[PDB]
C-alpha cells in the first residue's frame, strides 16, 4: 500500500498515424514490476494491415516494469498511484520521425495506457515502408534529469533482413502526475524487447520486454 | 489545366497536441497563387490560451502560394485539380520536436486544408513553453527529389526577446495525389511569414505568408 | 573605419588536412571582387594526391568578406579588416561523415591569406564521398545570426550525385573578428554558388569560383 | 606465442587543437587488456594551461582493454600484432564538435598510441570553455556493422558542476589494420572513465577506464 503489487494487468490502447496511415491498436498484457518483464497481446482494430513495420511501434507499447535495484530512486514506481506521462521522439537515420505519448494511470491491479503515435518522412523504399526489420537489438537508457524533468536518451537499432541495422535515437521524457516526487540521480537501464509471436499480417502480436535499472560500470 | 483562380480562398482546420495541451484552430484566408501571397485569419477553437509560442504553429497554416517561374516545375499548382499532401518534422535545438501533417484539397475557388500538429519534449523554461518568440526569419527551402519524393528542408530560426535566435531544422516530404506528376528539378523556394496581428492570448491571429520559387546564384 | 580592402584582391591560400586518414596539403592562389561577392582560386594538391575522396567536400573551406552586401546590412566581414578574422566550421553529412574546418584571414596589402585546416572521419567506403560520386555543391542559403555572442551561420547543403540523387550536408560556422569593436549584424541571409570551373583527371589541379549576396530575405529582397 | 599480455604498457602522443587552442599531451600506462582495466599518466607538453574542460579529451586517451566474454568476437584482442585505427565524432548539444584518430600499433608488451583530436564551435559562456565539468557518466557503447566497418554509438553525458547534464554523442569507426579480421556481431560495450587526480590547471593528469562487453539482456 505501496500501490504496485508484484503482479499486475496492464490495458492498453494506441491511436496513431505512419505515413498518413491511421490505425488503432489495443494491447492486453500482464507484467512483474518488480522483475521488470511484462508482456501483452496486441490486436490491431482499425488499419490493418498495416503498411510498415510492426516493430517501429514496439517501445510505445512503461518503466514501472523495470528492475530498480536499492541504490538508485525508483521514479517510476514512487509516481504511483496517481501515475505519469511520458513524451517521446524517435528520430531514424533516415529522416524519418516519430513522437509518442502515453498517459498511465492505475486502478487497482492494472495500468491503464493511453497511447498515440504519430510517424513522418519515411521514405517508401526504407526498410521501414517495406517492412524489411526483424527486431530492435538489445539497449541501454541513459536516465538524467533536464530543465526538472527526468529524460531518457537511447541509442537503438533495429536488426534487418540481410544482417544489416537500422539506427534510431530516442528521447523520452518522464513527467509523475503528483506534485513532488524526488528525481532520480543518473542511472541506467538496460532493455530487451521481442515479438514472441505474430501472424502473417501483423494484426496479432505478442510482445515481451524486460528492463533492469543500474549503476553501470563498476557496481552492476 | 490546374484550375487555379489568380485569387482563391483558403479554408483551413487543424488539431494538435503540444506537450499534453491538446487544440484546434480553424482558419479562413484568401490568397495569390500566382504572387506566391496569402493572408490568414485564424481563431483557437479549443485548448484556449495555448501555454507555448504560436510562432511555432505558423508554417502548418501550402506551396501552391509560390510564385514559381517558367522555368522551374511548379509540382504543386500541377498538383491541381486532383491536390496533394504533406508531411513535416520540425527539429528544434533544445530537443523540441514536431511533426504535422496537411492533406490539400480544392473545390472550386477554395483551398481546404486538414492540418494536423504533434509536439514534444519542449523544456518548460525553454523560449517556447515560455514564450519568448517574436516571428520566424525570413527563410529559404531547398527543394530536391529522395526516394521519388519531393522534398523541402529548411534552416529556420525563430527571433526571441532581446534578438537571440531559437534555431529549428524542418523537413517536409511534398506527394501529389495524382499518378505520374513530373517532380522538379533541384530549386530554392524564398519564404517569409508574419503575424500581422493577434490578439492578447493569441485566440486569434492574422497571419500572412509570401513566397518565391528561384533557381539560387547566379541567376536568381 | 577604412577597411583597406580594394575593388580587386588577391587571395593566397594553404589547406592542410586529413580525411579518412589521408593525409593531405592543397595551396590556392586566386583573385576577386570583395564589393561584387564573386571570387576564383586555382588549387594544387601539393601533397597527397590523388585525393582518394570528393574533392567537393573541401570546396567551400577554400572568406564572407567575398559577398555582396548591401548598404542596410552591417557587414561583419569587412569591417573586420584590416586586422582580420577567423572562422571554424563543422561540416554533418547525413552519413555520419563529419568534417571541422578552420581558416585564420589576413591581409596584407592587396591580399588576403588563408591559413586553412580541414578534417573529415567516417565517411563510409561506399558512398558517395569515398566512392567520387558527386558533381557540385547546389546553390544554397546561409542564414546568419548571433549565437552566444557569435556571428553564425548555418547552412542546409545538398551535393548533386551522378544518377541526380542528392547528398545532405548541414553546415556551421563561427566568425570571429581578431579587433575589438566590430559591430555585429542583425540576422541575414547569404546566398552561395560555388562551382569548379574546371579540374585535371585526378582533382590535383582545380579552378574553383563563388559568387556570394548577401540580403535581407523577402519581401525586400 | 599470443600477442596480447595479461599485463601490457600504454604508450600515447596526442596533438590537437580546440577553439583554436593548440595542445601536445603525452600518456603513460599500464593495463590488463583481459580485465578491460587500464590506467594512464597524462602530460600537457604544450600549450598548458588548456583553456578547455579536460574531460572532452579523455575518451580520446583503446577497446583493446575490455572484458570481452567466450560467445562474442573480440575484434580488438584480433587485431594485433599489427594493430587498428579508429575515428570518432563527438557531437555536443551546444553545437561544439569534435573530430580524433588514434593509430595504435604494438611491440612486446606495449601499446602505441597517435593520437589526433580537433575541437570546433564551443561557445565562451558553455561548460566546456568555462571548466564546469566533473566527470563523464558511465555509459554503454553500441557496437554494429555499417558498410563493412565495425562501429560503435553512444549516448554519453558529462555529469556539470551544480549536478546538471552534459550531453555529447559519440560515433566511433574501428578499422584493423590486417586484411581478414573477422567481424563481432552486434554487441554492447560499458564503460567508466575517470581522472583519478589532477594538478590545479590539468598539466598532469591521472586516468582510469574499465571496460566490459556484453549482449545485453536477459545474458547479462
Ligand atoms: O526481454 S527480451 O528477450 O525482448
Ligand atoms: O510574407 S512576410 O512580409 O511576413
Ligand atoms: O557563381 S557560382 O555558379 O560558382
Ligand atoms: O574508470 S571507472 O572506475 O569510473
Amino acid at each position: 500500500m505501496s500501490a504496485i503489487k508484484p503482479d499486475m494487468k496492464i490495458n492498453l490502447r494506441m491511436e496513431g498515424n505512419v505515413n498518413g496511415h491511421h490505425f488503432v491498436i489495443d494491447g492486453d498484457g500482464t507484467g512483474k514490476p518488480f522483475e521488470g518483464k511484462q508482456s501483452m497481446d496486441l490486436e490491431v482494430k482499425e488499419g490493418g494491415p498495416l503498411p510498415f513495420a510492426f516493430d517501429i511501434l514496439t517501445t510505445a507499447f512503461n518503466r514501472v516494469f523495470a528492475e530498480y535495484p536499492d541504490h538508485i530512486q525508483d521514479y517510476f514506481k514512487q509516481s504511483f498511484p496517481k501515475g505519469y506521462s511520458w513524451e517521446r521522439s524517435l528520430t531514424f537515420e533516415d529522416g524519418g520521425i516519430c513522437i509518442a505519448r502515453n498517459d498511465i494511470t492505475m486502478e487497482g491491479d492494472t495500468f491503464y495506457n493511453k497511447v498515440r503515435f504519430h510517424g513522418v518522412n519515411f521514405p517508401a523504399n526504407g526498410p521501414v515502408m517495406q517492412k524489411k526489420t526483424l527486431k530492435w537489438e538489445p539497449s541501454t537508457e541513459k536516465m538524467y534529469v533536464r530543465d526538472g524533468v527526468l529524460t531518457g536518451d537511447i541509442t537503438m537499432a533495429l536488426l534487418l533482413e540481410g544482417n544489416a541495422h537500422y539506427r534510431c535515437d530516442s528521447r523520452t521524457t518522464y513527467k509523475a502526475k503528483e506534485k513532488g516526487v524526488k528525481l532520480p540521480g543518473y542511472h541506467l537501464v538496460d532493455h530487451c524487447i521481442e515479438i514472441l509471436s505474430h501472424d502473417k499480417d501483423y494484426n496479432k502480436v505478442k510482445l515481451y520486454e524486460h528492463a533492469v535499472a543500474h549503476s553501470g560500470l563498476p557496481d552492476n
